[PDB]
């Protein structure tokens, strides 16, 4: 009934920094929020344990979850490679907003953003489906290693993560 809740614990070159933690928004998204929670937990033998934010772009977003090829390029969902887009029902309202991203229609696997703008354009477009519930200082601190083009400065990683409760 609840929806879940999840952390990353987030490292830079190695060194411990902060934790954010997110709403999944299981009432209006279940296929998409499930996806990302058992990828969190790790419980299907593979996750984001371990993998870092590639893409970086200050007043934009920060960019994660390729956990196979770390770069953009890859990734994979719970229920195969790819996956449907679930619905639109949820806005990329503003900073915050964690949201699917994709290289074309119905192509959802494990990249995901999290918005730091209102980024109103990707409405339709990219399902939305939580948002950064603690530690929006801790994105703050991440977003400052990016660059106009989006590599990063220092090296930003999941440490660890899981689920709350
Ligand atoms: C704001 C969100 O924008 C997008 O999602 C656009 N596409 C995108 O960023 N991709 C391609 C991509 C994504 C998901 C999957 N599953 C496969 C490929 C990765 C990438 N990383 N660096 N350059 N491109």
């Amino acid at each position: 009934m609840v929806n879940p809740t999840v952390f990353f614990d987030i490292a830079v070159d190695g060194e411990p920094l902060g934790r954010v933690s997110f709403e999944l928004f299981a009432d209006k998204v279940p296929k998409t929020a499930e996806n990302f929670r058992a990828l969190s937990t790790g419980e299907k033998g593979f996750g984001y344990k371990g993998s870092c934010f590639h893409r970086i772009i200050p007043g934009f977003m920060c960019q994660g979850g390729d956990f196979t090829r770390h770069n953009g390029t890859g990734g994979k969902s719970i229920y195969g490679e790819k996956f449907e887009d679930e619905n639109f029902i949820l806005k990329h309202t503003g900073p915050g907003i964690l949201s699917m991203a994709n290289a074309g229609p119905n192509t959802n696997g494990s990249q995901f953003f999290i918005c730091t703008a209102k980024t109103e354009w990707l409405d339709g477009k990219h399902v939305v489906f939580g948002k950064v519930k603690e530690g929006m200082n801790i994105v703050e601190a991440m977003e400052r290693f990016g660059s106009r083009n989006g590599k990063t400065s220092k090296k930003i990683t999941i440490a660890d993560c899981g689920q709350l409760e």
